[PDB]
């Protein structure tokens, strides 16, 4: 049921006790708490993670624009399933229809709604804290068949449905949502959809993506009393540089400790006063440190160890959330281990779940900020053209129509010789003249 | 009817019950204070964020100029959506008159109101700061279907409206402008704008945007305290040296203290006598440290984590705001992924918000500073034309026509076989004169 009609469990054989009937529950991994969301909610204003996450969705937000629509080649693209299948003009038109669509998220232009942008931006958010990711859609009253608007959800709030055995449901409305522990209302398979980027196989999670917050949770903590330790020499006492003792038979009374402190306090307190020395006739005086000459932030590498590792987790590089890398260089390879997996992510998910309402022959996909590849890709075929292959039969194997000229392969010496091989072939074929004569 | 009509909760189900029935309040991430922008203001005068906002408003005012009126290229400019598509006179002059519109920032010149410097200026501050932005419409009276002026509105006083069932609105008046705790005035949707920079899906912010200075609070308060314990070396006492202790079987009467007084300050005093030595004969003398040899800033590295961290929130590069970074170089990149999102972001909203009172086949956007890839755009296209494409094909592809002369292939190569088959077709096609001349 879970995936489809199958020969081997892919689900729990026996339901946990305590979850309820309607739904299966999402729990940690090692089982230890069956609340999961609500401990991830709490790590989610962490300013590092948040940090990371902005990040992300700054680097998003610029692709997030159509190509036809950008003086330059950043953005996205819906176009043809087959590269060398020519466009047309209902085509072209229908494509255009559909990006605007993706644009502006619905049929019709709304500003109380979000551009695709902000949605995005919503994604990446709800990708990296929960690793699961799903937005509703609303088709026409109307007609069922068609689509009309698409919007996100929560991911918190939804869970896999169950039947009456407890089973995950496949046919009809398979996602529930549940507020306050109350079931609100249900989805099918087609009307909501649901993105897991890190999934598992194990039975125990059910298909559930595991979250890079909970693997890295006591790292977390860790770095958040680390931060407390070091803010608390401020927030809390302990600031004293030391003591200045003075010996005496008798402890002075408070009195003249009070006039001792205003004498101090007229003669040397502030700038005034600032450089001179004070004197003082007692029996012996001490002056105890109790804390160094210099104090400064504690435990540096461990937070950069920590951070670093948490980096690595996400596939982050350190450096840009102001950080130094452990290793290496203490950007376009971060780049493309980062960023190119989550917008491939993006595109599938996008292209699988809208584009499947109007038809097969038609895909989505970005494209832009990658010149080197596309440089390198010229490259060769500029290398293969002067041995391997002629102009013609490149034009046809890139989706283009030949050039009348012939298929000549380029290169300065191989025309001379095709050049001299017509010309030495005509004057032998101009000698049939001379064979025909005599007869 | 907070994005439209659905079948998924994505408002809370419950409302707070301590909020006015008119409108739904803005509160912290954790819901710890039902006020969060009284608090923001308060660090809203920190400089360290003013230093970015003004450098970033540095960076953006700039470009706030029309390309066409600018001899250089760097400007904002107003485009059919259609990139190959034909401009017009008709179409050219309603382009000229939106983008005066849009630098005058209304239908007529007003030296009492802003012009889109300005305009600019104050969205980022109020989209760093509070992250929310709104701008407020003015239709004409004599028609309502047109717009006459367009001005800022503070964000902290606006708020999502409800109504008396408490679920926020989507028909009519839908955004409410409040002044100490009254509500003032109401507006309708297209009337105001909404602009949210960093959104969330969670049902307990209700669509509100997530500041920067909310997450750093922690941070800021810590940076905040920290400089003033090291200004409270000058501001308050500690500053002494030490102590000069003199060994007496007695106290010394204070008028005699008077006159070692009056003897030190003749003799050793300011410049005058200061590389003098004085003589003194009691039985011991003794000199005890307060304070190390030499004094310097504590806590250095500390503040350097700090402003690097809430750098790295805002994404912009700690180097300009004069800290160094602790990984990396210790421009284009940070330029990057720091201002042009920004710049996207204002881009989409000013398009979406203003443009549409115009028309759907117009559009506006940024141009300039941009060359390298501009000429990385340009490189594609000459390696791509040695081998693949012709002149004629390029020239339609960027919304150009095509110039006479035939759809070469740009090498001198390729060039010559064309003559070269040409010349020898000619001569072959000549035989055909032989051929009839038999007849």
């Amino acid at each position: 049921s879970l995936y489809g009609q199958q020969q081997a469990y892919a689900e729990p054989f026996i339901e946990m006790m305590d979850t309820n009937p309607e739904f299966r529950d999402k729990r940690s991994y090692m089982k230890n708490e069956h609340n999961l969301h609500d401990v991830l909610k709490k790590f989610g204003n962490n300013p590092i993670l948040n940090a990371i996450i902005l990040t992300r969705s700054n680097q998003v937000a610029m692709y997030c624009q159509p190509a036809r629509y950008s003086e330059k080649g950043l953005g996205f693209e819906v176009r043809l399933r087959d590269l060398d299948a020519e466009p047309g003009r209902k085509e072209k038109e229908e494509m255009k229809r559909i990006e605007d669509f993706i644009v502006n998220t619905g049929k019709d232009k709304d500003v109380d709604r979000d551009s695709f942008q902000t949605f995005c931006k919503k994604i990446v958010r709800d990708t990296y804290i929960y690793d699961q990711v799903n937005f509703e859609k609303v088709f026409n009253k109307n007609n069922k068949t068609k689509l009309e608007k698409f919007i996100a959800v929560d991911p918190s709030t939804i869970f896999y449905a169950t039947d009456k055995k407890g089973k995950i449901i496949k046919g009809g409305k398979r996602f529930v949502q549940v507020v306050d522990k109350r079931v609100v209302a249900s989805f099918t398979s087609r009307e909501l959809a649901m993105g897991i980027r890190n999934p598992r196989t194990e039975l125990s999670s059910s298909g559930y993506g595991l979250s890079e917050v909970e693997i890295a949770m006591k790292e977390f903590i860790a770095y958040n009393n680390t931060e407390s330790f070091n803010d608390r020499f401020f927030s809390h006492g302990g600031t004293t540089r030391g003591i200045l003792q003075i010996r005496s038979d008798q402890q002075q009374s408070q009195h003249a400790l009070e006039n001792f402190k205003r004498e101090w306090k007229s003669s040397l307190s502030g700038i005034n006063g600032s450089w001179q020395i004070p004197v003082v006739m007692a029996d012996d005086i001490k002056f105890v440190n109790m804390t160094p000459t210099a104090n400064d932030m504690q435990f540096e590498k461990w937070l950069n160890y920590l951070i670093n590792i948490i980096s690595a987790l996400y596939g982050i590089d350190p450096a840009e959330i102001g950080f130094p890398n452990r290793g290496g260089a203490t950007q376009q390879q971060s780049q493309n281990k980062g960023l190119q997996p989550l917008l491939r992510f993006i595109e599938d998910l996008v292209n699988r779940h809208i584009i499947s309402e109007y038809g097969d022959k038609y895909t989505f996909q970005f494209v832009g900020g990658d010149t080197k590849s596309a440089t390198d890709k010229l490259n060769i075929l500029k290398l293969e053209t002067q041995i391997f292959k002629t102009v013609n039969e490149a034009r046809e194997e890139q989706g283009k129509k030949p050039i009348e000229g012939g298929d000549i392969i380029l290169d300065a010496s191989f025309l001379q010789g095709t050049a001299q091989l017509q010309q030495d072939k005509q004057y032998n074929d101009g000698k049939q003249k001379e064979r025909l004569q005599m007869m």
